[PDB]
């Protein structure tokens, strides 16, 4: 079968001293959303999108398509891949520590992603031990939810910086999908540093004033110097 691609990489214009990592949603690849993130990038952050395998959807009766993970339902009661969520995990966790190094610590650097890709960054940022600066979370959920004991988390992201973002019209991940997902973050993470911004008229995608929000999230928590 077909080899892993090098992932879409927006490059920074000075030297690097934080990175994003932008995971792509159902049927996508890396390529959409690096120049999306370019269009907004700073002199000192680089940007990582990598490609997700073309793999079969149960959803869509097993048709091949780039996923993170297996989709069985579009409901909060749907069962999940938690095989794959959690193997799929792994390779993000990989991922970040490729980057440290080439001396970029964890902690300058936010793990973020859209619809499935959004999900994966949630789960990954939740359970992994390496201390992350913020995740972006756009038109997504929490995936496995049940699996999250109902205190905090606990340990080295305990107060990591969210924003979830979502559209009032989206067919695919409705709004409510994403509202009990925040609400499950404020539980498991300080609220304090919890943000949840809703963009009226928009559906499954992404508008200008997200990507103007999703900046100043990023410049906020990765500063120059």
């Amino acid at each position: 079968n077909m080899s892993t691609p090098l992932p879409a990489i927006v490059p920074a214009a000075r030297k690097a001293t934080a990175a994003v990592i932008f995971l792509h949603g159902l049927g996508d690849t890396g390529h959409g959303w690096a120049e999306a993130f370019a269009g907004i990038r700073s002199s000192h952050i680089k940007y990582i999108c990598p490609h997700a395998p073309v793999r079969p959807v149960t959803l869509n009766m097993n048709v091949a398509m780039p996923s993170w993970f297996d989709i069985i339902g579009l409901s909060p009661d749907s069962q999940e891949d938690e095989s794959g969520i959690k193997q799929a995990a792994e390779n993000i966790k990989a991922l970040i520590d490729q980057e440290v190094k080439n001396g970029i610590p964890s902690n300058r650097i936010i793990l973020g992603g859209f619809s499935q890709g959004g999900a994966l960054s949630l789960y990954t940022a939740l359970t992994t031990q390496q201390k992350l600066a913020g995740v972006t979370a756009l038109s997504c959920w929490l995936p496995l939810r049940a699996s999250f004991p109902q205190g905090p988390i606990g340990g080295a992201n305990r107060d990591i910086s969210i924003l979830q973002c979502h559209g009032d019209c989206d067919p695919l991940v409705p709004l409510m999908f994403g509202s009990l997902t925040v609400e499950k973050l404020k539980t498991l993470v300080n609220p304090a540093n919890v943000t949840f911004k809703t963009y009226e008229g928009m559906m499954h995608s992404s508008c200008q004033q997200e990507m103007m929000d999703v900046k100043q999230f990023i410049d906020k928590l990765l500063p120059p110097i």
